[PDB]
């Protein structure tokens, strides 16, 4: 089971983990409860399975979107903060992590992503994305290439699908409809039509992900990646001149990247609840806390309205939030997961060319709107019955 008195937390390993710890560490020196930071592989997906069993954390951080499933299924508790409380949080990120009438999970900060440059490279970025491989081509002739950013996760991409039209699910009359989804229509097809045609024309790889994105523009070697706040850190080590700003026009029309509010859910099943109230409460989302993780790995936007005063400053949160209102807020409906898996099984075969971007965008609309010892037992009254009246076992 998960362990009384004491913190599990879990977070992807591309934030602010080490930061967190530290706010977890000031928790256990005041309170004396013991607060544990890990990063898994594939949380996300490890989550929904090891709580299903009341195994898991007690503390998981995700983008909102998967929460709505999560709290569906019974695995997220429903949080009190009172009013006062909630007066220190924008109410768009309340929102966020609103399911069925119910919060259930403390909004931390606005994701969302930006064309990130290299301005030694290219000090004027491309407004259009149609402009690229023209781009591409000078910069090959110096050793160099235009763009490189994770082809693996398809939130990378969306933003381009989306451009021209393309969409996750239609709302109207006060819900989203899953049967009405459109990512197969005419520009969710142009978008991905784009990113392909970049692949088969030697623009860029289909094997690119995160890893081999962050260190090709870390280290130089292309003008551009396309990322989050997160992703700022490790630019500021590696010394390359960066600027952020507004991803590029397709079609003339804006990227319209899925807009993510990190999000804080706590495990239905710990016998902790109240202590990642206290935590997340007057710890984590607290000025000093929030500074203490996004001195680790920028949050973005916060949430918290005192910190976010702070961080609105800086122009690289001021071109996060001009992505964002282009963008979308993404839904927290259950339906996310298959929509997900929908569109990164799309944008992969695509850009590997095991499908076609016709082939593969049907087969993604068909998923994204189909309705996303129990063992041993089944088992047993299988073997029951071959043994009913005066059947017997064996011959
Ligand atoms: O690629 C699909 C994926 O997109 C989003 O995941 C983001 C996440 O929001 C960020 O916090 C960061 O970790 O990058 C992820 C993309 O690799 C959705 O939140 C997620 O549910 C979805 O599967």
């Amino acid at each position: 089971k998960i362990e009384e008195g004491k913190l599990v937390i879990w977070i992807n390993g591309d934030k602010g983990y080490n930061g967190l710890a530290e706010v977890g560490k000031k928790f256990e020196k005041d309170t004396g409860i013991k607060v544990t930071v890990e990063h898994p592989d594939k949380l996300e997906e490890k989550f929904p399975q090891v709580a299903a069993t009341g195994d898991g954390p007690d503390i998981i951080f995700w983008a909102h979107d998967r929460f709505g499933g999560y709290a569906q299924s019974g695995l997220l508790a429903e949080i009190t903060p009172d009013k006062a409380f909630q007066d220190k949080l924008y109410p768009f990120t309340w929102d966020a992590v609103r399911y069925n009438g119910k919060l259930i999970a403390y909004p931390i900060a606005v994701e969302a992503l930006s064309l990130i440059y290299n301005k030694d490279l290219l000090p004027n970025p491309p407004k259009t994305w149609e402009e690229i491989p023209a781009l591409d081509k000078e910069l090959k002739a110096k050793g160099k290439s235009a763009l490189m950013f994770n082809l693996q996760e398809p939130y990378f991409t969306w933003p381009l699908i989306a451009a021209d039209g393309g969409y996750a699910f239609k709302y109207e009359n006060g819900k989203y409809d899953i049967k009405d989804v459109g990512v197969d229509n005419a520009g969710a097809k142009a978008g991905l039509t784009f990113l392909v045609d970049l692949i088969k024309n030697k623009h860029m790889n289909a094997d690119t992900d995160y890893s081999i994105a962050e260190a090709a523009f870390n280290k130089g070697e292309t003008a551009m990646t396309i990322n989050g706040p997160w992703a700022w850190s490790n630019i500021d080590t590696s010394k390359v001149n960066y600027g952020v700003t507004v991803l590029p026009t397709f079609k003339g029309q804006p990227s319209k990247p899925f807009v993510g509010v990190l999000s804080a859910g706590i495990n239905a099943a710990s016998p902790n609840k109240e202590l990642a109230k206290e935590f997340l409460e007057n710890y984590l989302l607290t000025d000093e806390g929030l500074e203490a993780v996004n001195k680790d790995k920028p949050l973005g936007a916060v949430a918290l309205k005192s910190y976010e005063e702070e961080l609105a400053k800086d122009p690289r949160i001021a071109a996060t939030m001009e992505n964002a209102q282009k963008g979308e807020i993404m839904p927290n409906i259950p339906q996310m997961s298959a929509f997900w898996y929908a569109v990164r099984t799309a944008v992969i075969n695509a850009a590997s060319g095991r499908q076609t971007v016709d082939e593969a965008l049907k087969d993604a609309q068909t998923n994204s709107s189909s309705k996303a010892e129990k063992t041993k037992q089944g088992v047993a009254e299988a073997a029951g019955k071959t043994k009913e009246g005066v059947l017997y076992v064996g011959s």
